[PDB]
């Protein structure tokens, strides 16, 4: 099963190629492209090396960067150049597709904040189209804009099967807190971390999740409940990491109850007191899950790179998510009485408004029906 992903806009492209560049240099794989010298399932990502990557002026930088070997501002304008070229990048899609022995997912890397979002919105639609058994997965960035961004959740909260929320905010409050910046090529450099982070457990095989559905199937219990949000505590015991990752300071988002965690642990750790770590956790009571529903935290573990200390993941459901949407949602409100048909905007807006009310009913113990 192989994953491919897709880099559309300034910010998905930057945020791909040092992801590309993190995980190349986790391998032994010189930014040549060829093997080094000096048990990690690469085949997933990698084709036999060469990535599987389709990028859509910083192709330019990256063209200039020593990684060459390797390979307007509205949503309206984005749409509609993306069904312009329809045929010319379907046809790229489709070879790289077909090429591939048993494809598995679509994993999409952009910034709903300026062609980038239209161009997603359009993709996305024509892939839940075309291919109708396999999973996407979106890795979009959150920041005339409350516009696109309402859009893009338009789109994504019906086509994705799943998705990952990362809002510029938390990362810069992160950067002045514990990185003292004050810039794109810093924070991209934690994005990168965490997206690298994200998909450890299916290059380094261990006894379970070998594939992307053994992530999905178990967070996400209902097809609408599919937004997620990430942490990273190291910037030892298990009990200390996930005594730290529950705390809000880590989290990168900026009643209410948990719906699925899971930790992924790529440290050296004695793997017999987690067990221990989570009969204390839940002794003391640290975290709420919902009343409805059986609902636990997973916890996995793996190894880190050796050719590259104890590090964590956190990757929860939790219906806090919705707030931001609602800022959003605001905003539009404010948006739409100050300023063909100008219908879609407000399906837009009628469709966003049911996922946050479906996100609010979540939270009751008869939350079924
Ligand atoms: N987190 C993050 N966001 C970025 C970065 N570069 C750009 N962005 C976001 O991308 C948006 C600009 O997109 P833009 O390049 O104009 O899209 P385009 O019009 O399709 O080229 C801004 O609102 C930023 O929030 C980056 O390095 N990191």
């Amino acid at each position: 099963r192989e994953i491919i992903t897709l880099q559309l806009g300034q910010c998905g492209n930057q945020i791909g190629f040092e992801f590309w560049k993190q995980l190349c240099a986790e391998h032994g794989i010189s930014p040549e492209a060829i093997v080094e010298e000096f048990t990690d399932r690469k085949d997933v990502f990698f084709y036999q090396y060469i990535p599987r990557a389709v990028l859509l002026r910083v192709i330019h930088s990256i063209l200039n960067s020593p990684y060459a070997k390797l390979y307007g501002n509205n949503w309206a304008s984005g749409f509609s150049q993306g069904e312009k070229i329809h045929e010319d990048i379907f046809d790229i899609i489709d070879r790289e597709a077909d090429g591939s022995d048993s494809l598995e997912g679509f994993v999409l890397c952009h910034s709903i904040a300026g062609t980038g979002s239209g161009l997603g919105s359009y993709l996305l639609e024509r892939l839940n189209d075309r291919y109708p058994k396999k999973l996407v997965q979106t890795y979009s960035v959150f920041p005339v804009q409350p516009y696109n961004s309402l859009l893009t959740l338009k789109r994504l909260t019906q086509n994705a099967d799943c998705l990952v929320v990362l809002d510029n905010t938390a990362l810069n409050r992160i950067a002045t807190d514990r990185l003292h910046i004050q810039s794109f090529s810093q924070i991209n450099q934690l994005v990168s971390t965490i997206m690298s982070a994200s998909t450890t457990t299916l290059r380094y095989p261990g006894y379970m999740n070998n594939d992307l559905i053994g992530l999905i199937a178990s967070l996400i219990p209902t097809p609408r409940l599919h937004f997620l949000m990430t942490g990273y505590t190291p910037l030892t015991t298990v009990l200390d990491v996930m005594r730290r990752l529950l705390q809000p300071k880590n989290v990168m988002v900026s009643n209410h109850c948990y719906i699925a965690i899971l930790n992924i642990i790529q440290g050296e750790v004695d793997p017999t007191q987690v067990h221990k770590s989570l009969q204390r956790i839940r002794e003391r009571k640290l975290a709420n899950f919902i009343p409805w529903g059986p609902a636990s935290i997973q916890v996995a573990l793996s190894r880190k790179s050796p050719y590259l200390r104890v590090s964590g993941l956190m990757m929860a459901n939790h219906t806090s998510i919705s707030s931001l949407f609602e800022r959003t949602c605001r905003q539009y409100d404010k948006l739409r009485k100050r300023e063909d048909n100008f219908d879609e905007m407000d399906t837009s807006r009628e469709i966003v408004q049911q996922l946050i009310d479906e996100y609010h009913a979540a939270t009751r113990p008869d939350y079924i029906s």
